[PDB]
C-alpha cells in the first residue's frame, strides 16, 4: 500500500517553494536524503521512507542528517508509545458536539496555494465549561486524530486539487476575547500540542495568521521581530479587528468562512461551522484510493 498510496497525487512542490522541498533539492540536498534513508534503513525501518517525509526532518535539523535521524527515531518511538498508528480508529471524540463551542477547531477548504486551513478561534476558549466534559488528555488525542486525518485524507486530495503536494497547512488563529487569566488557562494545553507539533510533526505549518490581536502584542512582535527564524518569521502574520483584507489575498472568498469576511456558508442544520468538516477530502473528484476522511462524531 506504501508505494501506490504515493503515486495517487502530485509529489512535487511548486518550483517557487522553499529550497529542500521535493523536486526543488540541489545535488547535496539529494546527497543528504539519500545518506539518511540509507542510514533509517539500516537501522530496520520500512514506511514513512518517502520523500516528502524525510526531507520535511531533514529542513527541520537545516539538513544536518544526524540530527534528523535522532529526530525520526523519536517519532518513531512516540507513535508506538501513543499509540498514533491506529488512533483514527481507536480514538472516539464523542463529546464534540457538546464541547466545540468551548473551543472552536475546525478545517474549512483551502488557501490560494492549495492548503487547508484550520481554524483556532483561542480567544473564546472556555476550559471551565470544556472541563465538565471531557479531559486535556482528551481534547491532545483528538488533534492528534485531526492530524492523522490531515495526513492521510486531507493532504492528498488538497494535492490532487492543487495540481501539486500539498503537505501544510494554513492556520487562523482568532484572539478575539483573549486575556492574561485566559492565557494562564490554557497555557497547559497550548504547550502540550505545541510540542506534539513540532517534534512528531515537522514542518507542517504553512502560513500561521493571529488576528484580533490586541495592540500591545503586536507592536512587541515587531520590535521583537529578530529574536525569531527568519523563514518562521516570514510565515506568521499579526493582525488586529481588520483583518478580512488581508485574509482574503491568501484565500478567495468563496473558501473564507463569512463571519471572517468572506463568502463561505454552512448550514446550521448539521451543526454549523464549528462541526463541519468541508474540503477537497470530502470531494469526489479528489477522494483517491485512501478512501473519504473518518467524521469525527455521528
Ligand atoms: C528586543 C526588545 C523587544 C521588547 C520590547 C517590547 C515593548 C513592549 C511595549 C508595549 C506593550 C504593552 C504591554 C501590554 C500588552 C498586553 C497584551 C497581552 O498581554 O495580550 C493578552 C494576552 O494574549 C496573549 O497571550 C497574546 C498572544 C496569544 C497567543 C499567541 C499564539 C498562541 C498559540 C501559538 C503557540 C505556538 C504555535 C506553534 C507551535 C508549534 C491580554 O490582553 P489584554 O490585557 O486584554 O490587552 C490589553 C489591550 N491593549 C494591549 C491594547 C492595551
Ligand atoms: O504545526 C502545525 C501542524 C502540525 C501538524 C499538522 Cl498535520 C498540521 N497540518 O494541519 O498540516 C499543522 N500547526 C502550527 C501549530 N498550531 C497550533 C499549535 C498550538 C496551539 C494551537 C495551534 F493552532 C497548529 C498547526
Amino acid at each position: 500500500q506504501e508505494k501506490e498510496f504515493l503515486e495517487s497525487y502530485p509529489q512535487n512542490c511548486p518550483p517557487d517553494a522553499l529550497p529542500g522541498t521535493p523536486g526543488n533539492l540541489d545535488s547535496a540536498q539529494e546527497k543528504a536524503l539519500a545518506e539518511l534513508r540509507k542510514l533509517l534503513e539500516d537501522a530496520g525501518f520500512i514506511e514513512r521512507l518517502d520523500d516528502s517525509t524525510l526531507l520535511r526532518f531533514l529542513r527541520a535539523r537545516k539538513f544536518d542528517v544526524q540530527l534528523a535521524k535522532e529526530m525520526f527515531e523519536n517519532c518513531e518511538k512516540w507513535r508506538k508509545d501513543y499509540g498514533t498508528d491506529t488512533i483514527l480508529q481507536d480514538f472516539h471524540y464523542d463529546e464534540k458536539p457538546l464541547i466545540a463551542k468551548f473551543y472552536p477547531q475546525y478545517y474549512h477548504k483551502t488557501d490560494k496555494d492549495g492548503r487547508p486551513v484550520y481554524f483556532e478561534e483561542l480567544g473564546a476558549v472556555n476550559l471551565h465549561e470544556m472541563n465538565k466534559v471531557t479531559s486535556e488528555e482528551r481534547m491532545l488525542k483528538n488533534l492528534v486524530w485531526e492530524y492523522e486525518s490531515v495526513v492521510q485524507y486531507r493532504l492528498p486530495a488538497c494535492s490532487r486539487a492543487a495540481g501539486h503536494l500539498v503537505e501544510t497547512s494554513c492556520t487562523i488563529m482568532d484572539l478575539k476575547g483573549i486575556s492574561i487569566s485566559s492565557a494562564y488557562s490554557v497555557m497547559s494545553y497550548v504547550r502540550e500540542a505545541s510540542y506534539i507539533s513540532q517534534n512528531y510533526y515537522p514542518e507542517r505549518m504553512g502560513k500561521f495568521y493571529i488576528i484580533n490581536a490586541p495592540f500591545g502584542f503586536s507592536t512587541a512582535f515587531r520590535l521583537f521581530k529578530p529574536f525569531l527564524d527568519p523563514v518562521t518569521v516570514s510565515k506568521i502574520f499579526i493582525l488586529g479587528s481588520s483583518y478580512q483584507k488581508e485574509l482574503l489575498k491568501q484565500i478567495p472568498a468563496e473558501n473564507l468562512p463569512v463571519k471572517f469576511g468572506g463568502k463561505s456558508e454552512v448550514d446550521e442544520s448539521k451543526g454549523g461551522l464549528y462541526l463541519s468538516d468541508i474540503g477537497p477530502w470530502r470531494d469526489p473528484k479528489y477522494i483517491g484510493p485512501e478512501g473519504e476522511a473518518p467524521e469525527a462524531f455521528s
